[PDB]
């Protein structure tokens, strides 16, 4: 008892489509949450500590041979290398 219509059909130009939005979140991709400053009281972050010890390690200019006299060596490459 029916055949074809109005399918396509949506106008919504009006305050109301903004004024729904509110109560239907509508929002887009906020996740800090723009409430007044941030939404974050926070506590600290600096309990602990690594003190200067050293202050010379890998210059970078004078410490390295800047020209490597070895190479050819090494059967397997993670023998003499260096990464603690």
């Amino acid at each position: 008892s029916a055949a074809k219509g109005t399918a396509e059909t949506k106008q919504e130009k009006s305050f109301v489509d903004w004024l729904l939005g509110k109560i239907t979140k509508e929002d887009q991709f906020y996740e800090t949450d723009p409430i007044l400053r941030g939404g974050d009281v926070k506590s600290s972050g600096s309990t602990s500590g690594k003190k200067g010890g050293t202050t010379s390690g890998k210059k970078g200019t004078v410490s390295i041979p800047s020209k490597k006299k070895n190479g050819n060596g090494g059967v397997f490459g993670g023998l003499f290398a260096k990464k603690d």
